[PDB]
Parts: C-alpha cells; sequence; structure tokens
C-alpha cells in the first residue's frame, strides 16, 4: 500500500481469503470492516503515527486522549470473491470541534468499478477516564495538514443514509442471540474488544434464512458504550419493513446498551 | 504463492495485518493456523484441485468423500510481528492407506531463519454419512504424483512432541471456559465450524495471567468430533508441570460428548 502523489489519501490491494467468504463463496461483510481498519492503520503509520496509538498526535499523547469510533456506516454494491484483488482508498477529513471523519471506495482491481463504500465518525476522548470531549485548536492544527481542505465524502448525497437517526429497539425483539462472549480473537493489540465483532453480534439475532436467500447491501451502527473483555451480550432485531431491521446490543444483565443500528438487504 | 521449481511444495508470502496481533504486537497462534490453511488451499488450487472442495480428487467426488482432518500441531520459535513479512512452505505427503500428512515451515522473508513450524494428518471421510475410512488405491495413485517420493518431514526426529499419545482430562477439571457458541465469522465456506476455533476454545480456558506472562511453544490438537452450528462448547484445562504444560478437552456441554483433546506447552517471557 500506499499514499497516493498528494499525500492526502492512501490505497491498498488486498486479495480475498479463502476463511474470509462466506456460503457464496464472497467476502463476509466482517472480512471487509477487517480490511477498512487495516487500511486506516496503514495510512496512519505511513503518515508519521507510530504504533503506540491509533493517529494520536503529540498534543493527544501528553493529554491521554485517543481516537474512538462513534458510528460506522458500510454500503456494498459487490462483495469480492475468494481469490479476486479488492483495492481501497482511504482519506480523512477534519469536522471541525465535532471531530473527525474516515471514507473508504473500494474497488475491482480488475475493472476499477466502484463495488463499495464506507465512512465513520471518530470523536475524541480521555483513555482513562473515558469522558468524550470537543476537541481543541492546537490538536486540530496537528493534523489538518494529512486531510484534503475541500470537502471530498464518499456519500455526498444531502439526505443519505449515512447521516439518518437511528431509534431504540423496543421490547419485545421480534428476534434474538442472547449470551454471547468475546474471545481473545475478538480483543485487538489493547485487549480491548475490535470494533468488527459489534458487527458480527448484531448479525447473530437475523434469521438464517435471511442470510440464505439475501445479501447484505447497507449497514449502520453507532456505539454507545464498550463491551468488556468480560461482559456478555444480547443482539435483539426487528424487521422494520427489500428487508430492514432494526438492532440493539445491550449487555445481558442490567441491558446497558452498547450499540444500536439497521441493516438493509436485497433479494439474490 | 507459487509453487516450487518441482512441483512438489508451495510457498507463499503473507505481512502481518493490525488486527491479527495480540497484546505482544506479534501474530497470535490462531493468525498463523488460518495462514497455514490458507497456503494449503492455495496448494491445492495450485495443483489442479478445484474451489467446490478441498483437495478432493475426481474419484473422491463420484464416491462423495472429503478430507478431514484428525490431528494438528504447530511449534512457534518466533511470532511474526505486525508489519513483518512470513514466508510458508507447504507439501503434503502420502502415509498409505492411514491417510496424508500435510507439513509447513515458517520463515523470515528478511533473514530467511526458521522460526515456526507444523504438521497435520488428515483422514478420508464420507461426506453424508461422516463414516472414517482408510485410502483406497484408485484414490491414492491420483495424488501421489503431487507428493514428494522420498520423506520429506519437518518433525523428523526420533521421538518427537507431533505424534505423541494424548490422554483424556479428568473430572475435576482445574480450569474451564463454559457456554461457547460459534458465530457466523466462525464458520467456513460449506457452513462446518473452522478448524482454528477449536485452537480458540482450546486456548479460553488458560488463564489471563499464563497468557501474559508466556508464549504458547507448542500446541498438539486432536479431532475426533465435529461442533456443528448449534452446538455449544466446555473448554477444560489442567496443569501437568520454567515451563508450563496444559492438558485440554473440548466437550459438548448437553450430554459431555468428546469432540477435542490436546496439549499446550509454554516458556516464560
Ligand atoms: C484518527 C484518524 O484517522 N486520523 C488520521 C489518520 C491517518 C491520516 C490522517 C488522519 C487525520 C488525523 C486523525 C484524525
Ligand atoms: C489433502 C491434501 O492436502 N492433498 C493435497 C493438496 C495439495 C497438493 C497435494 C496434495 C496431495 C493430495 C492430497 C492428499
Amino acid at each position: 500500500g500506499s499514499l497516493t502523489e498528494d499525500g492526502l489519501s492512501y490505497k491498498e490491494k488486498f486479495v480475498v481469503r479463502s476463511y474470509e467468504v462466506g456460503s457464496n463463496k464472497t467476502a463476509t461483510v466482517e472480512t471487509i470492516a477487517n480490511l477498512l481498519q487495516e487500511v486506516g492503520c496503514n495510512h496512519a503509520q505511513s503518515v508519521g503515527f507510530s504504533t503506540d496509538g491509533f493517529a494520536t498526535t503529540t498534543t493527544m499523547r501528553k493529554l491521554h486522549l485517543i481516537w474512538v469510533t462513534a458510528r460506522m456506516h458500510i454500503e456494498i454494491y459487490k462483495y469480492p470473491a475468494w481469490g479476486d484483488v479488492v483495492e481501497i482508498e482511504t482519506w480523512c477529513q477534519s469536522e471541525g470541534r465535532i471531530g473527525t471523519r474516515r471514507d473508504w471506495i473500494l474497488k475491482d482491481s480488475v475493472t476499477g468499478e466502484v463495488t463499495g463504500r464506507a465512512t465513520s465518525k471518530w470523536v475524541m476522548m480521555n483513555q482513562d477516564t473515558r469522558r468524550l470531549q470537543k476537541v481543541s485548536d492546537d490538536v486540530r492544527d496537528e493534523y489538518l495538514v494529512f486531510c484534503p481542505q475541500e470537502p471530498r465524502l464518499a456519500f455526498p448525497e444531502e439526505n443519505n443514509r449515512s447521516l439518518k437517526k437511528i431509534p431504540k429497539l423496543e421490547d419485545p425483539a421480534q428476534y434474538s442471540m442472547i449470551g454471547l462472549k468475546p474471545r481473545r480473537a475478538d480483543l485487538d493489540m489493547n485487549q480491548h474488544v475490535n470494533n468488527v465483532t459489534y458487527i458480527g453480534w448484531v448479525l447473530e439475532s437475523i434469521p438464517q434464512e435471511i442470510v440464505d436467500t439475501h445479501e447484505l447491501q447497507v449497514i449502520t451502527l453507532d456505539y454507545r458504550r464498550e463491551c468488556q473483555q468480560d461482559d456478555v451480550v444480547d443482539s435483539l432485531t426487528t424487521t422494520t419493513s427489500d428487508s430492514q431491521f432494526l438492532h440493539l446490543l445491550r449487555l445481558s444483565g442490567d441491558g446497558q446498551e452498547i450499540n444500536r443500528g439497521t441493516t438493509l438487504w436485497r433479494k439474490k
């Protein structure tokens, strides 16, 4: 992989592996999400950020601040097949004091056609107290040089799915997957649960029949709280309609909300 | 990746990804196991076996037979770091009517030094009745041309760990991880549970303190039965020993049906 000629975006090619595909012999949405995450790490490294933390500026490190995902939105037109090469182009953009936004474009390396696109919102938080905060001007000035100045949006449409408000699922849920625990493979290098596990957990409440007859077109996921290594999660789903679902991830015991989202599916 | 000049083994390089590493910023034993599995698929494809099934010969397909793993043994000297390139060389050998053996050699692409090695035993089984069987001559002859004729063993040594008999863990277990269920990411393309999930499940009963202060050197895992998508598994562990040794057992919760057994060896960092 490498930064483009202007040093304002990063590109990387990936060959789709045998264990990364589902029953249709195409990459799963979790494989895609992991590749998006990998190309974002590589972009951060190629522009100067160290391996100690994900894209933490010099002032963020002295103030004990980290970037946390608040929202992830992914739209797939075509899932790459086992053996194919998928090229992903990623870039970051400043959203004033609200935080940061990272976008991705997926393409078939053989044809050059766009096969998917993603967008994510990243907010600042204290690594120790876990308290969210608005980005300070001196932190913003240290990273703005790595961002395109004019807006460059994967989802330009003024009235699009990536910015829609997500409601809270009402009990009783139509479908459910209870007792979900993360294992060591679900943890990242800092022992926290990987953001891609929540995607897999949200999809566990979708009935097998819907997965066997439909393809996932869109998934929008809001991140409210982190699931810890020793937490147990319940995944809840209700049909709101193509097929549409409302999702909710909550802690098994007290019902503490950790995630909410929606998925849209097409008939094959 | 590509077959070597003689067409009797296959090589492939991999860059270690960010999500593939643990707390030490080096690849996990499950990442290694997945890479071994991937290079074995690529070897099967590079020599003519179709994407419909894993290394199934023409006679195997008409008789509804598949290759199943009976044992997996992995010994790691150095875990590759995030960003490093690991080169893996794999080959398969005929073990007469017993079945076949697949071996692997892991190397640092920058230094050429061996950093790990693995071996696995594959047995023949009916896709539908699930009944194991000895390999017939008709099948053996169709795949013998893709194997080195003289023995080529990753684990040559007189009495090595890869062939040792594994005993059954006695109740009560010292450590346990109860209620383990596979999710869709744990399933392969044929909707069966991936063999690497059993490795992760066996390691779940190892206390976090042992993982934080030790490095896994060896893991030997016997496969007795498959865990189905709607099965719930219990992972049991007992210390059997500078180094630490454990006896492992994976069994179904609903009746205690054994699915896996194995051993792990760890060294102090
Ligand atoms: C968190 C994140 O992705 N960031 C990043 C990473 C790589 C390259 C540029 C940027 C902008 C600075 C920062 C917000
Ligand atoms: C199961 C297996 O890995 N096999 C294989 C695969 C790729 C290349 C050669 C071989 C030998 C034939 C067969 C036993």
